[PDB]
């Protein structure tokens, strides 16, 4: 309950939100990265323009 | 009855006396430690907003 060195839940919460935060941000940074490309706002106009 | 060295009564008195005192004062001790968060005293009042 107070949180022993290896309390087998809180010790568990740990480990895993070390990967889960990661993870989830890189992809999420990354994927922010690869979309900043201005062509590919062009492309949303030439959608505009196809769609028309 | 006077109480020579290893009177059996008495010398295990003292023994036992040792860890009945140690582990449940220990026991009292360290569940006001775990019972003192702020947020537990909250979980009263929680509990109290539930009920009404």
């Amino acid at each position: 309950v107070r949180g022993m060195n290896t309390s087998s839940a809180m010790s568990a919460f740990e480990r895993m939100e070390e990967k889960v935060l990661m993870q989830e941000s890189r992809a999420q940074a990354l994927g922010e990265l690869a979309g900043a490309d201005l062509e590919t706002q062009f492309a949303q106009l030439e959608g505009g323009s196809d769609v028309d």
